[PDB]
């Protein structure tokens, strides 16, 4: 019944045609065409991102909707975007990324942008049966879209459980994605969450159109429903002027090296 829901339930009765104009209708994109270039070339020497995550994760950053310091654990890193992010900012101390890369999930990629040395890649791992660790920062990029809002509700809830833990033993920063934070059932988690930990809900604006992806990060506060709702408004309105313009913008390019000394 919530404006999502019914975001939902229209966004599945578009045919292919509509979907992928649809999805890229007003959206911010990143230019990956020399990325693409460079690692398909094995280039690791001149700074760019492994993936359009970078590009996500610093939008964030850059205006303060999350700091990034000290010890930064990356939950579902694949490629390991937002590692290398992470690992180029001077008050990062060290980087953990865990993932499963295996049976078709991204495995952690190779570069030497500013930092790569910080990083610590953990493939083969479900960080929903990790040990929760200390660490300053934490960060989560984890949620598998559906065309069912019940499953995408009970990934989200799943999700949003398992990051609890690792919340709990204490944490200055966070970052985590928030796949379906539409669902009535996710919406009071965070409403929970947030009384616990602080923060609030924020849309990206690289996201689609076709994901009503939100996510909870610790420099911001505000009212969870209202801005999810403002968010749901915005994915309506496109689907009804569904034009598939889309605003190009440079991709990160970031230092290259080791940190040492
Ligand atoms: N239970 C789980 N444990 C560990 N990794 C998982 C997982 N479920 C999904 N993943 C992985 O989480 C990743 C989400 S995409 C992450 C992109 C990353 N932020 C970047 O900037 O490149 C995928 O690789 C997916 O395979």
């Amino acid at each position: 019944k919530t404006l999502g829901e019914v975001w939902k339930r229209e966004l599945n009765l578009l045919d292919k045609r509509q979907f992928e104009l649809y999805k890229r209708t007003d959206i911010v994109e990143v230019d990956r065409d020399t990325a693409r270039r460079h690692l398909a070339e094995g280039k690791v020497d001149t700074g760019v991102a492994v993936s359009r995550g970078t590009a996500k994760l610093r939008w964030f950053h850059e205006r303060g909707y999350v700091k990034l310091e000290g010890r930064v654990i990356d939950l579902g890193c694949g490629r390991g975007g937002w590692c290398y992010y992470a690992a180029a900012q001077k008050e990062v101390s060290g980087v953990k990324g865990f993932t499963l890369g295996r049976d078709g999930h991204e495995k952690p990629m190779n570069v030497q942008s500013l930092g790569w040395n910080i990083i610590t890649f953990k493939d083969k791992t479900d960080i929903h049966r990790l040990e929760p660790v200390k660490c300053d920062t934490l960060l989560c990029d984890i949620g598998e879209s559906s065309s069912s809002s019940v499953t995408e509700g009970e990934r989200t809830v799943r999700v949003l459980d398992t990051v609890e833990k690792w919340l709990a033993c204490g944490v200055d920063n966070f970052c985590v994605k928030v796949l379906a934070p539409y669902m009535p059932d996710v919406l009071e988690k965070l409403e929970l969450l947030q009384r616990r930990f602080g923060g609030t809900v924020i849309r990206n604006p690289l996201s689609r159109n076709s994901t009503h992806e939100m996510y909870y990060v610790s420099g911001a506060r505000s009212n969870v429903t209202f801005t999810v709702n403002q968010t749901s408004r915005l994915l309506m309105r496109r689907m009804r002027r569904p034009t598939g313009k889309v605003t190009l913008e440079a991709d990160v390019i970031l230092p290259i090296g080791t940190r040492s000394v």
